[PDB]
């Protein structure tokens, strides 16, 4: 019968679980499954003691569907004038994270994808560099995970 | 410079950041981030109390780089047999969990992507006719978030 798109849904579930199951028992599904768990507790411990310290970059941004990524990177820039650290890093993803709760809460979450976006873009564009230099995700896992 | 093919790893990593942050603040990414998130939680549950109830499954297989679709198949079945229910489901990714565990124990972490292309297959051809007929993964999430 009619199963659409949920054959490709199906497979990334599977995935998922697998990854969480192995993780649990000491094993890792790639590089890239143990950075999303570091950076998930990264970024609740960054919000939860450290991101009070800091001016609300959000305030920065009113995202609307006109909005353009270069008005994005201009404010995320700012996170970064006086460089790139792993902190800055987990700054920028909780940063996005609460542009995206921000959107919901105005009824835009079809804004969600362009932050998304936006933020994949700054990531391998302006940062990537940095995160290959400093010895890559392996060593972002090795402080946070 | 030379970035690779994780340009893509990076834009799944901003999806998994954005997910988690929306699902704490009682939003959601996706019906499918809800989903994963109701499985992980449910397979623990399945492990913790009820598992121990049932004859271990995966004494049924020894896979090998050799091993096919089929024998999968016929030893999945057995969890089927008296029909599908949501229980079994958890049942199957839980299986599936401990089969790759036990691979990667056996330093083969090599079919752990036989595994999950299996279990990617057996849900979509045996268990989504029967996941649509009883309300779809929405069901799911209503009983298991
Ligand atoms: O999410 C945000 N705002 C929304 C909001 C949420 C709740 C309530 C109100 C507003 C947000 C994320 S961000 C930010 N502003 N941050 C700025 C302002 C612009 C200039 C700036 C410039 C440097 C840094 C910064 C950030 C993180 C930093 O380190 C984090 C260390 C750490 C890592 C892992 C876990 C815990 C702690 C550092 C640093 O020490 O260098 N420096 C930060 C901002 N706002
Ligand atoms: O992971 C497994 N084994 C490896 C293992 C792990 C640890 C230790 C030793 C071995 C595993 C997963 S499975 C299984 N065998 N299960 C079988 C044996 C074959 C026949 C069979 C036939 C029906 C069911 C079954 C399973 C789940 C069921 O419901 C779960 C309800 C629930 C949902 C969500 C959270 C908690 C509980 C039911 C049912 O009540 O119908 N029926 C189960 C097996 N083995």
């Amino acid at each position: 019968g009619p199963l659409g798109s949920m054959s490709q849904s199906n497979r990334e579930l599977v995935v998922d679980f697998l990854s969480y199951k192995l993780s649990q028992k000491g094993y890792s599904w790639s590089q890239m499954a143990a950075v999303k768990q570091a950076l998930r507790e990264a970024g609740d411990e960054f919000e939860l003691r450290y991101r009070r310290a800091f001016s609300d970059l959000t305030s920065q941004l009113h995202i609307t569907p006109g909005t353009a990524y270069q008005s994005f990177e201009q404010v995320v820039n700012e996170l970064f004038r006086d460089g790139v650290n792993w902190g800055r890093i987990v700054a920028f993803f909780s940063f996005g994270g609460a542009l995206c709760v921000e959107s919901v809460d105005k009824e835009m979450q079809v804004l969600v994808s362009r932050i998304a976006a936006w933020m994949a873009t700054y990531l391998n564009d302006h940062l990537e560099p940095w995160i290959q230099e400093n010895g890559g995700w392996d060593t972002f896992v090795e402080l946070y995970g």
